[PDB]
């Protein structure tokens, strides 16, 4: 199923494609609408980087902390934080938290060269077995969310089983999980998405993502009341490349797999 119908008559109402995987720790139970076909992840592709850097301080204590200048040549075309510091520098650290809580694009790009680049965090991902994953290129063209356009996309059930591998489970150290999932409770992007969609008692670490042709993304781990932690990926796009974002798409979304 009953879910799924009503996924499907949201998905209708909203006039787009819309691809949800839901992972109940609880029972190891899924739900999953177009889990398998590809989204471009926009944004939601910042937890990646992140990630990835979080991996390679296991190796190198000290890189969190590592200086990284910002220049006028680094602006994109959403900076929050970076423009905050052109000609001075910040930690690795600052900028992942940049780019995961306010969404920063200066700070995705410099995460990504740190690590060598888009195919250096997509090898990350192969590592952990998430074989679907790609990230192409960097900010901002890696939201262009063209239809058909592999490029820079995953699969809400890669992205869930990737996620809850992440946060819930054991890819990074104890050290570095408890900071991805620390920066994730502290996005200030998501009220409006998963999070309105869910009772106003529940924990939700998320990032959002938008791109061309409206696409509206939120990938969440949710400590619910009294209860295991979820894992919800919600991806939304739409056939015209001028769309409006639909955040409250992704919000009911939410409230009908939770229910
Ligand atoms: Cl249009
Ligand atoms: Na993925």
């Amino acid at each position: 199923a009953d879910v799924q119908q009503k996924l499907a008559e949201l998905e209708r109402q909203s006039g787009g494609r819309l691809g949800v995987a839901l992972i109940n720790t609880a029972d190891n139970s899924q739900i999953l609408y177009r889990a398998d076909e590809r989204f471009a992840m926009c944004s939601t592709s910042k937890v990646m980087a992140a990630a990835a850097v979080l991996k390679k301080s296991e190796s190198e204590p000290n890189l969190l902390n590592q200086r990284v200048e910002i220049k006028k040549s680094d602006l994109v075309n959403y900076n929050p934080i970076a423009e905050k510091h052109v000609n001075g520098t910040m930690s690795l650290a600052e900028l992942s938290a940049a780019a995961l809580q306010y969404s920063d694009n200066v700070a995705m790009n410099k995460l990504i060269a740190h690590v060598g680049g888009p195919a250096s965090v997509t090898a990350f991902a192969r590592q952990l077995g998430d074989e679907t994953f790609r990230l192409d290129r960097t900010e901002p063209t890696l939201n262009t969310a063209i239809p058909g356009d592999p490029r820079d996309t995953t699969s809400p059930r890669a992205m869930a089983q990737t996620l809850r591998n992440l946060t819930l489970g054991k890819a990074l150290g104890d050290s570095q999980r408890a900071q991805l999932v620390t920066w994730m409770k502290g996005n200030t992007t998501g009220a409006a998405s998963i999070q309105a969609g869910l009772p106003a008692s529940w924990v939700v670490g998320d990032k959002t993502g938008s791109g061309g042709y409206g696409t509206t993304n939120d990938i969440a781990v949710i400590w619910p009341k009294d209860r295991a932690p979820l894992i919800l990926v919600t991806y939304f796009t739409q056939p015209q490349p001028k769309a409006e974002s639909r955040r409250d798409v992704l919000a009911s979304a939410a409230k009908i797999v939770t229910d």
